[PDB]
């Protein structure tokens, strides 16, 4: 009896995804969960993370390659692959030359979700819910703070993020971009900000605990249905900001000393199923990265501009670059003293 371990971020997979392979293969599934980039990076740059398939960040798998701990997929064990949006892995491509260690699996971006008659409340029918200007301008998140703001724990996402918003590169090179005006915007805001985490804002959201957040699309969503299933009242959206945002695309990679790669393989071309990675992305709003599993995705995601954003709003959105050790010590640094002061 094979066993399987898996690592994924949380709030990614559908209840019965594991049990329904489980029952198909008779393998079982030890499946844990993260919800931090650093945290896996941290693993997998330490040790063994005793995992046979995690799932990074495709910018920070590009770093995590330049250390040998991944295991370049055996295509030929993966029948289904063309099922992948071609468009969708050339821009993995960019981090994974020619696609040899990771397999998309969802995307999204890094925007704003809110809660819709709170900012109405504070900031008025007109609220700039289509701007960052809505949590990055510190006259409004003055105000927004009555009723409770988070940021994500995701260093490089936040930066970028208020650097694009600062009209600066987004993966600026020049160190003084981040310790003088993202540092200085930062600190003005930082007073407003009730915590830094990149899970409790999605339960806080359903629970109306915080009206305003840095978060992942489908995680906001995700706050928006368990509301609405709740029938609390609570009405959540999430927007993707006029002035452009971060585009991620999570992968499923193959750590090299994983022990039973056999088993991974079985677990990669059943999520290469249409219907099982639409079924997924039915349940937790991302957008899957399978091109023939779209028609059997639910309308109510894949008609969602937040989920599957149209054409002129792709246009605006940027990606991570990996950043030289000068740029990441500085950007580090600077985290910390914003987070902690
Ligand atoms: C659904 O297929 C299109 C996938 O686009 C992904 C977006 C983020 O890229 C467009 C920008 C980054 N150039």
């Amino acid at each position: 009896q094979k066993t399987l371990h898996i690592y994924n971020w949380s709030d990614y997979i559908a209840p019965d995804t594991v049990a329904n392979f489980e029952k198909e293969t008779g393998i079982k599934v030890v499946y844990d969960v993260f919800d931090s980039n650093e945290v896996l990076e941290g693993k997998l740059m330490a040790g063994s993370t005793g995992f046979d398939l995690v799932v990074p960040s495709a910018s920070f798998l590009e770093r995590q390659l330049t250390a040998g701990v991944f295991q370049p997929l055996d295509k030929s064990k993966l029948p289904e692959w063309k099922n992948l949006d071609p468009e969708l892995l050339k821009l993995v491509a960019k981090h994974d030359p020619d696609n040899k260690f990771a397999m998309p699996y969802m995307w999204a971006t890094t925007g704003i979700g809110y809660n819709v008659d709170k900012v109405k409340a504070v900031l008025g029918e007109n609220a700039p819910v289509d701007s960052w200007d809505l949590i990055l301008k510190p006259e409004n998140l003055e105000k927004l703070k009555s009723c409770g703001v988070s940021f994500l724990d995701a260093p490089e996402e936040v930066f970028a993020t208020v650097l694009n918003y600062l009209g600066k590169d987004p993966n600026s090179t020049k160190a003084d971009d981040y310790t003088g005006p993202a540092t200085d915007l930062l600190l003005k805001l930082r007073p407003n900000i009730r915590y830094f985490h990149s899970s409790q804002y999605i339960n806080d959201l359903a629970n109306g605990d915080i009206c305003v957040a840095i978060g992942w699309a489908g995680d906001v969503w995700q706050a928006s249905n368990r509301a609405k299933e709740a029938k609390n009242g609570v009405n959540v959206s999430f927007s993707i900001p006029k002035e452009g945002a971060m585009a991620f695309f999570d992968v499923f990679a193959m750590p090299a000393d994983a022990k039973n790669k056999d088993e991974a393989y079985q677990f990669l071309n059943y999520l290469l199923r249409p219907d099982v990675v639409a079924h997924i992305s039915d349940h937790v709003f991302y957008a899957n990265a399978n091109k023939a599993a779209t028609p059997l995705v639910s309308a109510e995601v894949r008609e969602n501009p937040g989920i599957y954003p149209p054409a002129d709003v792709r246009a605006k959105l940027f990606t991570l670059k990996v950043q030289d050790p000068k740029i990441d010590r500085v950007r580090t640094r600077a985290w910390t003293k914003v987070k902690s002061g």
